[PDB]
C-alpha cells in the first residue's frame, strides 16, 4: 500500500526532538510520532494531530535527473540515520492553477530543487508524499532521515531551497524533528 | 470536494445503455449509474461495483494548450448532453516508471493526445479523475458527455486514441454508455 499516516501523540517509532512552526499554523508539541502504512482500525484520540499523504509517481524530474538521483539516493531506515525530520507544506493555489510547463520552470529550471538537493546525497535520504488530493490541510508531506553528522547541511539545505522561487509560493510549513527509539 | 464516487446499481441520475468491455476484465452490467461527490465505503447491497476518483492539478498540458481547452471546454449538463459515457482507464507499470519528460513525450509528441481531443471539443465535454494514488484497480476514470449527434464524432475519437502510442501502454479499459434521467 502507498498509503502513510503520521500521528502526533504519545506513541510510536519517533520521539519529538522540537518543533519549528516555519510558516503559517504550526502543530501542537507532542512526545512522539507514529508512522502507519495503511489503514489501522484504532489511531489514539489523545494524539494532537494526523496527516497522511500517499507515494506517487514522478512529476517533474525526468530520465536524466533520476539516473542521477538513484546513484546516490540511500535508502531509509539506515542504522546511522538516528535523526529524521519531517516537514509538511502546502503551495498557494496561485501555483496550481499553473501548468506543467510553468511549473516545471519554477520547480527546476529557475530553483533547480534537483541540482540543489543531489549535493546534500547521499548523507540525506528524502521521500516525498502527496496529499493535496486527499483534501489535507497540506498539500505534501516530505520526509528525512539521516545521521547527526549531517545536522549542518540539512539546515543549510533547508534555507537554501526557502530563498529559492519555488518558496514564494509556498504559504505554510513545518518542521517536526525527531530522533529515533 | 474533489472525489466523486460511481456506484452501478439499480439506483442513480444516469441509466446504463450498455457497457463494453474494451481490454482486460470489465465491469457487471447494471441498471443504473449513481454519481456521489465524495468518497463511500459501505456501499449499497443492490450495487455490483463502485469505482471513484478525485479532481487533481494538470500533469502535461502546457500552458499553450491548457489556454486553449479551457476556452474551448463546454460545460456539465448542458441541456443537450443527455449522453454520457464512463470509461476507466488502467495504465501498465512500464508507464508508472517512466519519467515525466519520457511520459510526456509519449503523451503529445507522439500522440497528440490534447491536439486530437481539442477537434472534438466543444461537442464533447470532458473530465479526467484519478485514481492509481487511492489504490483503485483502475488509474483514471474518465467521464464525457454529448448530445446525440456527436455520438459518431466520440466514436471516431475512441479509434483515433486507441491506436496512439499512449494506448499501447493502456492494459484495462471498460466503456459503460449512458443516457440522462
Ligand atoms: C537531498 C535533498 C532533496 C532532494 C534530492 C530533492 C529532490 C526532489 C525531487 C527530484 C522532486 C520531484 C519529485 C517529482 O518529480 O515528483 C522533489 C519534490 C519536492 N520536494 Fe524535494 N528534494 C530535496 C530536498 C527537499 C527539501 C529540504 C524540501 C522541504 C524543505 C523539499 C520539498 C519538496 C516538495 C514540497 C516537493 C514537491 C514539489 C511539487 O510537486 O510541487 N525537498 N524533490
Ligand atoms: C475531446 C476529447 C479529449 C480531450 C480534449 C482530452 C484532453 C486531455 C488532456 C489535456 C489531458 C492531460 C491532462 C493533464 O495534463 O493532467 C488528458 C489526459 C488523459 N486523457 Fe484525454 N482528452 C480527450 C479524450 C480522451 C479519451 C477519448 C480518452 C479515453 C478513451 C482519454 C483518456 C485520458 C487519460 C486516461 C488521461 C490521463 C493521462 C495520464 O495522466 O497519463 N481522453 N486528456
Amino acid at each position: 500500500n502507498n498509503r502513510y499516516s503520521f500521528i502526533g501523540g504519545r506513541t510510536g517509532q519517533w520521539q519529538v526532538v522540537k518543533i519549528r512552526n516555519v510558516l503559517g499554523p504550526g502543530l501542537q508539541l507532542v512526545e512522539k510520532v507514529n508512522i502507519l502504512n495503511g489503514a489501522v482500525a484504532e489511531i489514539p484520540l489523545d494524539s494532537a494531530w494526523r496527516l497522511q499523504g500517499f507515494a506517487s509517481n514522478i512529476r517533474y524530474a525526468i530520465r536524466t535527473e533520476l539516473e542521477a538521483l538513484q546513484a546516490v539516493q540511500p535508502m531509509l531506515n539506515r542504522a546511522e540515520a538516528i535523526l529524521a525530520v519531517l516537514i509538511p507544506i502546502k503551495k498557494s493555489a496561485q501555483w496550481w492553477e499553473m501548468a506543467q510547463d510553468e511549473r516545471r520552470d519554477i520547480f527546476e529550471r529557475e530553483s533547480h530543487h534537483t541540482a540543489v538537493g543531489l549535493e546534500y546525497l547521499p548523507g540525506v535520504a528524502k521521500r516525498l508524499l502527496h496529499c493535496r488530493d486527499l483534501g489535507e490541510e497540506f498539500d505534501f508531506l516530505t520526509w528525512f532521515e539521516f545521521a547527526p553528522e549531517h545536522s549542518s547541511a540539512f539546515n543549510e539545505l533547508l534555507l537554501r531551497m526557502r530563498a529559492s522561487k519555488e518558496w514564494e509560493y509556498v504559504e505554510r510549513e513545518v518542521e517536526v524533528w525527531l530522533k529515533r527509539l
